[PDB]
C-alpha cells in the first residue's frame, strides 16, 4: 500500500533523516578508529583516531550539507539557535536525530568488533583496569586530571571549534571555496584532535558522548560508567554549550 | 587496428582494465611493503596506498566508463537502473584481467624479498606466510558469519558514501576534485574498519589474486583455508552495495 | 564603542591577533603532546599541528590584513614596497599579544600533565625539561652560527614559496584553496628541515612564549641557555625572508 | 641585466633551476632526517617530503616551462612531439645545476649531525654509512637486473599517471589544483613501490648528488658499489617513461 | 606439661617435614609471584633460582631428623624400594601437605595489594590478567593432556635418579655437609632445561594444596576443571616417574 | 697505642665495623648500578651483590665476633641468651658507623653519574629520584601496615634459616663453607620476597644511609615520605628475628 | 638370571658411560630447545648453565666406575697419553654414542608439539624458523670453515688443560667430593666466554649422534651438506685440540 | 735433548711458567666474555662479563696455585712483596710472566674473533665512535667521567680486592676450607665486577690493562689508544699499586 511517501516528503522529516544519517556515518567511522586503537597494537594509533574522526565529519557534511546544514553536534545547534541563525523550534528535531544516530552507531560498532572485544578483555566487561573496554564508546577522565580542569578543557576546545567553523563558512569574509568546505572542516577536526586531545579525549560533542554511554550501560558494562571519576558524565554535556556560544559571540563581535 | 580500437565497448573495456590495474598495483605494493619489511611498512601506509590508488584510477578512466573498479559497485549501479545490464560482463572481465596482471607484476617486482623473507618456502599459514599479500584471510578470533557481516556492512557504507559524494542535485564535490574525496573515503574505510577482514570490499580485489597464488605455487590451501572463506568476499559485497544504494536513494535522495 | 571598532587599523590589529592566537594554540598543543606523552605524540603530529593551524588562521583573517602571522614576512613585505611602513608596528604588536596569550592558554590547559611529568620542578634543561614546549632551544650537537644559517635559509625558502603560491601573474593556487597549500608548505618545512633548530622561522613564535616562561617560574636560564640563543630566531628570519623575496622577484617574477 | 635576462630561453632555464632546487632540498632533507635520527624520522616523512616538494616546485615554475623537474619526463615529452628537441639541453642543464646545489645546501646544513652520527668517518657501506642520503644504492638481497626492471616499471607508472592528470580532453584535475594531485601521486609512488631500489626514478635526482659525494670526500666507491649500480638510474627511467607515455597515448588517449 | 608430646619421634619427624616444606614453598611461590606480577623485578631464571635453592634450606632444616624429602613422590619411591617403613608414609605426606597449604596462605597474604593492582580487582584463572598460576600449574596452549603426563613422569624420573646418585655412599657421592648445594643445583637445572612444557610441578605437595587454597580463597572452581581436568596428572604421574627412576638406578648403576 | 688495639672489646668493635662496611659497599654499589645505568643494571645483580657481600663479611669477621652485621640478629641472639647483653651497644655502634661510611664511599664514587642522571637536582620522589640508592622507600600500592608485616616475616625467615645452617647438633654446613650458604640464603631472600618493601631487613642497612642522605642535601623529605616510613624497618626486624629464632628453637631444636 | 653377565667390569663401565652421557645430553639439549623455541623462557646463560651443570650430575652418576669422560675427545687424549688402556676406547665411545642418540630422541619426544607450533609444521635446516640447530651445531653466517676448525681445536685444548689441572693430585686440586662443581663451572664459563662463534661443540658425542637422529627423523640430508660439509669438523678438530692441551699441561705445569 | 730439559727443572723457571699459564687462562676467558658482550646483542650481557672475568681466576688458581700462589696481578705481587710476604727477587719474573701471558691472550682473542670484529666494525678499526672495538682488549674512560675520579675508583676497588684476598686465605683468622678457596676468590671477583665496575671498566690489574693496549697499538688501532681521554693509559698502572698496598696494610693492622 502506497501513500506513505506523503509522510516521507515533509520539510521536517527530511531534516530529521539528514541529521540521523550524517551523525550515524560520522560516529561509525570515529568509534571504529577508537576501537582499532584500543584493541590491536599493529593496526592502531592515535593519528588513525584523529584521521577517522575528522574525515568521518567530512563524509557527514557531504551527506547532509544542504538539507539541514550537517550540524552533527548538539553544541553547534545550540550556538546557532541562540545567535538567531536558526529558529528555536528546530532544536528538538535535530537533537533527537543526532541521539538516535549515535546510539545506533554504537550498537553497530559493538556488533562488528564482538569477537575481538571478548578476546582482548578475557570475557569480562570492565570499566577500569588494564583490560578496560568501556573507553571505546565514551570518554572517561584520566588519572591525574580533575573535574574542573576537564570542564575548562571541554569549554575551550568547543569554543575554538565554533570560532573556526564560523570563519570557514562565512561568505562576507574569506571563506573556503564552495564545494571544498568538507575537506577543510575535516582537517579542522583532525588537528583539534592532534593538538588538544590527550587531556580529556576531546568529546566536544554531547551526541558523541552520551548515547554511547547509555548503550554501554545497557549492554552489560554496569552502572560504573556513570559514577566513574566523580560523576564525569555530565561535564561533556554542559561544557560544550558554553564553549560554542562564547566562541561564536567572540567571532561575531571581533572579526565579523 | 585503429578501426577496431575505436569501438565504444573496446574503449570502456580498456578504461576499466587500466584503472583497475593502477589501483591494484598501488594497493598490493603497499601491502607487500607492510608484510615483508618492518621499518619500511605500516598499516597507515597500506591505507594510504589503497586509498589514493583509487584517486589515480579515477583520473585515468573517470569519464570514459565512470571508473567503478569494483564488481559490487557495477552490480549496484546496474541493479538500480543507472547502467545497462548488458555492460556488466565487459566491465567485470576488464576488472578481473587488470587485477590478475597487477598481482603478477607485484609478484615479479618483489620476488627476491619474498624468497628472502619466507626462507624459500611459499606458505599459506605460519609465522612466515606470504600468501596474504595477494588475497585476504580470516583472522584468528573471527568466524565465517562475523566476516560475512563485516564485508556486507563495509560495502554498504562505501556505496552510500559514493552515492553521496557524486550526487549533483544534493551537495556534491566540486567537479574536478571528486577523486581526492573518493580516495579519502577509501583511506578512512581502511583506517576505521579494516582489522576484522582486511576490508576486501571488492570481489575483483580478492578473487583474481587468489587464483594467481594458486597457480604460482602456493598450493590449493588458498581455497580451503578458514572453512572455505574464499567465497565470502565475492558474495557479501554485492548484497552490501545494493542495500546501501537503496537506503541512500530512499532516504536522502 | 562601535564606532572605534569599525576603524581600519583596529580591524587589522584584531585580525592579526586572532589569527596568531589560533595558529600558536594549535602548534604549541601539538608540541606539548609530543613532549609530555609517549603514545599520544609524534614529530609528524607537531608538523601537522603547526601547518594546519597556519591554514585555519589564514581562513580567519586572510582578507582583512593578509594573515601574515609572522614578523619576518611582514618585514619582507614592507621592505619590498608591498605594504606601507606605517602598518608594521600594529601588525607586530597584534602578533606578539596573540602569541603571549596562546602561551598562557597552553600553560593553563596542560598544567596537571606538566607537573606530573616534571615532578613539580620547572627545568629549562635536563632529562625532564619542559621549557621546550613554549620556545626553541639549541640542540646538543649544534653551534650558534650553524643555527643562524639554518634559520636564515629556512625563512628564505618559506618566503620564496609563499611568493610563488600567491602570485597572480605566475601560476597561483586556485583562489579559495590557498590556505591548504600554505598549510602543506609549513608541514613539509617542518618534516624536511626541522630537527636542527626546531624551525622557529617566526620571531613571534619564539620570543613571547620565552618571555612568558621567564615570567611564569622557569627562571632566567631561558635567555642565557646555549650561549644567549634568544636573539638568533629574532634576527636571522628577517634577513632570510628579505633575501628569499628579492631572489623570487628578480629571477622568477 | 634586463637585456640578458628577459629572453625566453634564459627564463625557462631559471624556472627549471629554481623548481629542481626547491624539490630536491625538501626531498634530501627528509631522507637525512630519516637516516641520521630515529625519533624525528620515518619513511612516511620521506614520502611526504618528496611529494610536496614536487608540489611546491610545480607552483614555482609550472607555467614558464611546464615544471618537468625530471630528465626522463623531458625525454618522454620530446620523443612524443610535445616539446621541441632544442629545449632538451637547457632543461637538463638547469635540472642538473639545481640538484647539485641542493645537495651542497643539504651537506652544509646537516654537517654537524653527519659528523656526529658517522663518528667522523665518511663511508659508503656499513652500519654507519651516510652516502645513502644523497644517492641510492642497491640493497642487500637485490641484483642488478631486478633493479633495472623496478626502475623502468616505476617510471612508466609515473609517466602514465602524469599524462592522465593533465590531459584536458579526458578527465583532468581542475586547473589550479593539479600541484596537489601530482604531489599525492609521488607520495603514493614512494609509499607503495619504494623499498626495493630507493625509487630514485629521475636521472636528475640521482647522479648530481652522487658526483657531489664523490667530490666531497666520500671516495670513488660511490661509482663501483653494487657492480656499478650508478648508471641504472640514468638509463632505465628514460625507457620506462617512453613506454608508459606511448601506452597511455595509444590506449586511453 | 606437653613436653612429653613434643619429645617423641614421630612428632619430631612430622614437624621437621612440615617446616622444610614450608620453607621451600615460600621461596618458590614468592619467585613465581615476582615473575608473574612485575616486569623489571622478575625473570624465569629467578624462578629457577628460588625453587632450586629453597630446597637447600629445607635440607639444612630437616636433613638429619627425617631426610628432608619435601616431596610425596620421593617418599613413595623410598617406601616402595625398601628404604623407609610403610608406616611413615601418612605422617610425612600429612606434614608436607599442611606446610604447602600454609606457605600458599602466607604468599597470598604478603602479595595481596600487588595481586589486586595487577589483576584490577578481579581474580581470573585464565586470560591476560590471570593470577591463579602463581599457586598451581596450568597446561600451556599447545600441550595436550598425555604429553603433559609424559613430561611429568620423565622429569620426576630424572630427579629421582639424580637424587639417588648424589647421596649414595658406595658410588661417587657429594662430600658430607655439601649435599644441599648439589641438590639445589639439580633442581635449578631441572627448572632451567625442562621446565616450560608443563611448569615442572614434579611434586604433588607443590601442586595440590595451593590449588585447594586458590579454590577456597575466591578463584572459583575453574581451578579444578581447566584444561580437561588437569589437576590429577601432577598427583599420579610423579609417583610412577620416581619409582621408575629409582629402579633404573638401582638395577644399572648401583 | 698498640695496647688498646689488643683488647677484646675493641677487636670485636673493629671486626663488626669492617664486615658491615664491606657488605654495605657491595650492596649499595649494586643498587646504584641498577638505578643509574640501564644496560649495566638488573635486579639479579642487586641480589648477587648483597648476598655475596654478606659472604665476604662473614669471611672477614666470622670468628672474632660471630659476623652478625645486623642489629636484628644481634638483638635476637642476645634475647635468646647466646650473647651477653653488655655487647649489644658496641656491636650496634660498629655496624652503624660502618654503614654510614659505606654510604659516604658510594656517594663519592658515583657522584658524576648521579649528577648526570638527575640533572643536578637531588629529588626524593619523581622520575629522576636518586634517594632510593641509599635507603628504601614504600612502593606505589603498598601501605604502612603491609610493609610492617612484610619486614617482620622476611626477617623471621632469615633468622630461622640462619639458625638452621649453623647448628652443630642438627645438620649444619661443613665448617669452612658456611659463608657460601649464608650468601646464597640472602640472595634467594632478595630474589623471592624482595619487591614489596625493598627487603631492607636490617636497621643498620637502612637508618645510617638515610641520615647521610639527609645531611648531604636530599632534604627532610627522606624522613617524612610514605607516612613516616623511616621507623618501620627499624622496629619490624627485631620482632621478626625474635619470633623466627624462638620458633626454630621450640620446634626443630 | 641376567645377573652374572651384568656384573662384569667391562659391562658396568659401558653402562656407566651410557647413563652419564644420557643425563648430560638430556639437560643440555633441553636448555638449547628452551632458548630456540620460546623467547621469554630462554636465554644464552640458561644454555650455559644447563650444559655446564649436566656435567656435574654425569660425574656424580659415573665418576668412580669409569671416570665419567662423557666425551670422545677426552677419552682419546687419555688413551693416547698412557693414562687409559687402548682396549677400553671402543666400549666407551659406543656407550657415549648410544647415550647421546637416545637423549636426542627423548628431547624430540618431549618438545614435539612446541617444535611443530614454532616451525609451522615444516622441519627446516635453514631460515628464520630453522629448528635443526636444537640438536646439532651449524656454522654461522660470516664464519668460514677453517676459522671454525681453529675455534674447535682451541676450545677443546683449553678444556683439556683445565680438566687436567682440576684433578691433579700432586698439583693443587679441588677437594675430593667437590670436584664436580668445579668441572661444571669450567664448562659454564667455556660456554659463556667462547661459545658464539661455533656453538662450542667441543664433544664429538654431542655433535654426531644428534645429527644422525635429525637426518633419520625427517630433517633431510641437508643436515650433512650445510656450510660446505661442516659435519666433520666437530669430530676431527677436538681430538687434536685435546691432545695438544694435555701435552702442554703435562710438559709445563705437571 | 736432556741438556735443555735441565732448564725446565729449576724453581724460577717453574714459577715463571706457572704465572704465564695462569694469566693466559684468566685473560682468555675474560676477554672472550667482553668480546661476546660488545660484538653480539643476544649472546652477550654484563653478567656474562662478570662471570667470565670472575671464574677465569678460579681456573688460573687451580692451574698455578701451589707453584707460585697464582697472583695473576701486578698490584697483588707488589703488595705481597712490599709487606714482606714474597722476596723482592721474585718480582720481575712474576711480572714478566704475567705480561707475556696477557699479551698472548690478547693475540689469541683477536685471532678467534677476527671475522666478527670486521663484520661489526665495517672493516675500520676505531678507538672511538658508535662502532668502536678497541675497548674489547683495554679499558677507556666513560663520557661524564674525569681522570682523577677514575684514579680514585681504581685505587678503592683494588684496595677492596686486596683486603678480601687477605681475609679469604688467612689461616689464623677465619679462612676458606683448603681445596675450596678458588671458588671464593672467583665469587669475590664476580661481585667486584657486579657492584662497582661500570665507572671505569674495573681494570684493577695492570697486567690486564697494558699488554692488550700495546697489542691494539701494534695490530692497527692506531696511536689514539694512548692519547684518548687525556692520556688515561697510565692510571690503571699506578692507581692499583697504591690501592692494593693500602688495603693490605689496613687488613694487617686492624683485623690481623
Amino acid at each position: 500500500i502506497a501513500k506513505i511517501q506523503e509522510i516521507l516528503q515533509r520539510k521536517m522529516v527530511r531534516e530529521f533523516l539528514a541529521e540521523f544519517m550524517s551523525t550515524y556515518v560520522m560516529m561509525v567511522f570515529g568509534l571504529g578508529s577508537v576501537a582499532h586503537m584500543v584493541l590491536n597494537k599493529k593496526y592502531g594509533s592515535y593519528l588513525g583516531v584523529n584521521l577517522g574522526f575528522g574525515f568521518g565529519v567530512t563524509m557527514g557534511v557531504h551527506v547532509a550539507g544542504r538539507i539541514s546544514g550537517a550540524h552533527m553536534n548538539a553544541a553547534v545547534t545550540f550556538a546557532n539557535c541562540a545567535l538567531g541563525r536558526v529558529p528555536w523550534r528546530k532544536f528538538p528535531v535535530y537533537v533527537l536525530g543526532q541521539f538516535l544516530g549515535s546510539f545506533l552507531a554504537a550498537a553497530t560498532i559493538y556488533s562488528l568488533f564482538y569477537t575481538a572485544i571478548l578476546h582482548f578483555s578475557g570475557g569480562q566487561l570492565m570499566v577500569t583496569g588494564p583490560v578496560a573496554t568501556a573507553g571505546i564508546f565514551a570518554t572517561y577522565l584520566p588519572d591525574h586530571m580533575t573535574l574542573w580542569r576537564g570542564f575548562l578543557n571541554e569549554a575551550w576546545l568547543t569554543g575554538m571549534l565554533q570560532l573556526c567553523l564560523f570563519a570557514i563558512t562565512d561568505q562576507e569574509n574569506n571563506p573556503a571555496l564552495p564545494g571544498t568546505e568538507a575537506l577543510v572542516i575535516g582537517i579542522l577536526v583532525v588537528i583539534i584532535g592532534v593538538s588538544l586531545g590527550m587531556n580529556t579525549g576531546y568529546a566536544i560533542n554531547p551526541s558523541r558522548d552520551l548515547p554511547p554511554r547509555i548503550f554501554t550501560f545497557i549492554a552489560g558494562w554496569g552502572k560504573q560508567v556513570f559514577s566513574n571519576g566523580e560523576n564525569w558524565w555530565w561535564v561533556p554535556v554542559v561544557a560544550p554549550l558554553l564553549g560554542a556560544y562564547l566562541g561564536g559571540i567572540i567571532y561575531l563581535v571581533f572579526i565579523g
